[PDB]
């Protein structure tokens, strides 16, 4: 049952005709959490397939999940994340236009003082206290899920204690907001949709010629 408040925001953005960015907030058999972020592209602009048929995988296998442990996540992740990667390869060698589509994933297992991310890509998990901003992940800059019949997730495990905020992101948005400006925007008070909505739109002020999406989660 362990979950932390979060939300799940994305916008297409002012210079952009699709969203092909995709992601959710999914629950288990016993209530655990699993957040998911994915940012598609490539095909004959069959992004959005690629995007949402990763989250779409992640949420049916975790949803038919009874209880996963911490000390089972890294394996959960690693190869269900290998397994949605041989299946969305294949689909797209089977399609004309498809074929070339592909999308980051970054996603977190959620548990009582720590999460699990797992992470193929260049979308991002950060962590955020009033005096840091610490990001989890490595930017693979890109491999991404999908363009090759084997892939390779980075998995990393985070202490949540002393830090406020978790924050899975798209590069639509970081990729035209600092760092800085994210921790001190995330100090001020407010609730959830207050924070999301004015990092929303402070990538829009910042115009962001890309689809921007994020999940933040509140840590108790
Ligand atoms: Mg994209
Ligand atoms: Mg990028
Ligand atoms: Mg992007």
């Amino acid at each position: 049952g362990s979950h932390m408040e979060a939300q799940f925001f994305t916008d297409t953005g002012q210079h952009r005709d699709k969203n092909e960015d995709a992601g959710g907030i999914f629950y288990n058999q016993t209530n655990q959490q699993l957040l998911v972020l994915c940012d598609g592209m490539g095909g004959h602009k069959a992004g959005e397939v690629a995007s949402k048929f990763v989250t779409d995988e992640l949420k049916s296998r975790f949803e038919a999940e009874n209880l996963i442990e911490q000390h089972q996540a890294e394996n959960w992740l690693r190869n269900n994340i290998k397994d949605i990667n041989f299946q969305l390869y294949h689909y797209a060698q089977e399609n004309a236009e498809y074929k070339g589509m592909g999308t980051t994933c970054v996603c977190a297992l959620v548990f009582e003082k720590s999460v699990v991310i797992a992470n193929v890509g260049d979308s991002r998990a950060y962590v955020i206290n009033s005096r840091q901003i610490e990001q989890i992940t490595s930017d693979h800059s890109t491999k991404v899920m999908g363009t090759d019949k084997r892939v390779s997730p980075d998995l990393f495990i985070k202490r949540l204690n002393f830090y406020d905020y978790l924050l899975l992101n798209s590069d639509g948005l970081t990729d035209y907001v600092k760092d800085n400006e994210i921790k001190r925007l995330l100090v001020k008070e407010g609730t959830i949709e207050d924070h999301g909505d004015q990092l929303m739109q402070l990538a829009l002020d910042n115009h962001s010629k890309d689809n921007v999406t994020f999940i933040l989660a509140a840590i108790e």
